[PDB]
């Protein structure tokens, strides 16, 4: 009966009406349960493709080759085209695959500064992306996401296939797993692969004698797969070091995520600074492989949308009980200490940073202190 | 001399620089090393003080008491007052600290729904904050962190204060430690102390046979301390039951930090609706200690100020090899999956969620998609 039970009473019927709701959305899910579809008209503002030249004739197809689907609307007849349904009228209109301009497969390795396996669903984003892209449809890609970076709470193994040698029709049948899209196929990793990882020179001598430590992504698993797929991105970081130089040992072209926040930001400095170092004893000790450039690119964690949504259902939950003062992102400035400097601490010209960044926190970190020793009151005191 | 060295190249430079100019900077800060301070005039628009009430009495403690700072400007001289030196005017002028009208400490647990010690920072931030806000001076206020929550790479014990008996003095002499922020102290904590609650059981009959496995927190070191502090802040999570088990304990209102992610936040939720559920479990097996309240609040992750600078100052070092298309926010909406759904599989009359947060997401995850593509054919083909 106490505030703290009915807030958490209210939060326990917010979970069941959002149970709820998934449960009456998902049946007519499973009806199907694998992907989206375009319409008919609606490949006509895509590439290669104006309304006759596929509604006319597709017309043909439908009646000398194969299928479509549908659904009316009264007097009107709809269709609903797969990305296979697309990818085919590419076909028949003669228009080249990137498997036809290209002959081996791409390796893209997509380095991961953070800890956390979080970054294995953002790449295979990636990969679902460059692949249901309305004007990359044409190019008919096969995209393999290596997933060699294993985790935690954030969290058929990469590392187990480059131990072994499974041959190709192996790595296939026995390794490579398909994603809800298609065209992208996942090798996945462990929690196990760690210690694969931390022991990599032992369990390297045992298992595959002879090789070189490097080369074990490329020669075991890539090679043996190079045509079978046109992109093929690696998922690896800094920390787990041998499956770093092994992916380096693979790649052609490598990106580097940047984090919006000073000190994730020098750290990643500091990495984009190693590579060439790393890159070099990769040659020296075996492959003279060549890793030519590294575009980099900003990372986010915000959605606005999200943010907002979020809010409103904490405000049906916690009612009169929130604050509506935000707590700040009160990290990334200056490191925490040996004593402990704070925002609040953390002197404006002593501060080699965005003195913006800075002001802002400390006064949204007063903003909120104010706002925490206010309800304090009024609850003391009443 | 290939682009990804050059780049790494500009990386070290730029790393040289922010090095560089912290120490130039940092010299005269040792000249002194510990906080900031008012002006004279400044003290003006603080609360109960006016202009003349503080600068004519000023002018009266300066001769007939104690000191202050100073330094010119040409023909003027200025002075630079202390946290101190204005809680001391507010003490001669006979204002009340909030000790007066409140005699025991009132404990805040702020919970720690993600499982990373880089919650310390902030509620240590929130005490900083609650100290030196321009309008909380005047209440003199005596906080304490006791940080019981330990980590790993985001990473004297209050798990071992616990499990003693350091009386008082001890507690004071030998566990709490200053912060550069003179009123607010700390108990810091190690990696050591998730062994301890881990086996907090065992290590409770030993240490200290009789007690309540829950009441330790409050007993052997809150109630010793509770007329040495005004707020104690304690740091704790669900992660370490057992620290929890004994903050809920010990907590007189406690706090709830929202998260502005969809799945991070149904988590928050299945929290607030446990509460009750334990809160009633600590008083069944013995102390009814009453945990009244449940304040809410959204936490933040932004800071545009701060990414807008590293954006910059990525673009100096990466220059024309940095995408202008940032990478989404990819994992708060729908989990990974079994197969692997990413904002890109999520149907959106599937998704019982923000459908705006998932438009926009899908929407950068493509851009982000065709960007890449293309950096890519231009680097293929030319």
């Amino acid at each position: 009966s106490s505030q703290l039970h009915k807030v958490a009473q209210r939060a326990n019927r917010m979970l069941n009406v959002l149970t709820e709701q998934v449960q009456l959305q998902k049946d007519e899910l499973h009806a199907n349960e694998f992907y989206q579809v375009y319409a008919k008209a609606a490949l006509a503002k895509l590439p290669l493709l104006t309304r006759a030249d596929v509604d006319y004739a597709v017309s043909e197809m439908e009646e000398k080759g194969y299928v479509f689907d549908k659904r009316p609307a009264g007097s009107s007849m709809k269709y609903a085209m797969s990305i296979q349904n697309i990818i085919d009228i590419y076909e028949h209109r003669g228009t080249p695959k990137y498997r036809d301009r290209y002959s081996e497969a791409y390796v893209i390795f997509i380095s991961n500064l953070k800890g956390g396996v979080s970054q294995t669903t953002s790449t295979v984003s990636l990969a679902h992306a460059m692949r249901a892209h309305p004007h990359l449809l044409m190019e008919d890609l096969r995209i393999l996401v290596i997933d060699l970076d294993p985790q935690s709470s954030a969290t058929a193994t990469s590392a187990q296939a480059m131990l072994q040698n499974v041959s190709r029709e192996e790595l296939l049948e026995e390794f490579i797993v398909p994603s809800v899209v298609p065209g992208v196929d996942v090798m996945p990793a462990s929690i196990d692969d760690a210690f694969i990882a931390s022991d990599w020179r032992e369990l390297c001598n045992e298992h595959l004698p002879g090789q070189n430590i490097h080369a074990v992504l490329k020669e075991n698993v890539i090679d043996k797969l190079k045509s079978d797929y046109d992109f093929i991105l690696v998922d690896s970081g800094p920390h787990l070091d041998a499956f770093l130089k092994n992916a380096l040992a693979s790649a052609n072209i490598l990106f580097t995520p940047l984090p919006p926040a000073t000190v994730d930001f020098h750290s990643s400095l500091k990495y984009v600074a190693r590579l060439p170092e790393l890159v070099k004893l990769i040659s020296d000790e075996g492959c003279e492989c060549q890793l030519a450039t590294n575009i980099g690119f900003m990372s986010k964690l915000s959605n606005k949308a999200d943010h907002k949504y979020c809010h409103s259902l904490a405000k049906e939950v916690f009612g009169g009980d929130m604050l509506d003062v935000f707590l700040p992102r009160l990290d990334g400035f200056e490191r925490c200490g040996e004593s402990f400097d704070t925002v609040i601490s953390a002197n404006p010209a002593t501060y080699v940073g965005s003195a913006d960044a800075l002001k802002n926190a400390r006064i949204a970190a007063e903003d909120f202190a104010k706002a925490v020793f206010d309800r304090i009151e009024f609850i003391r005191s009443n």
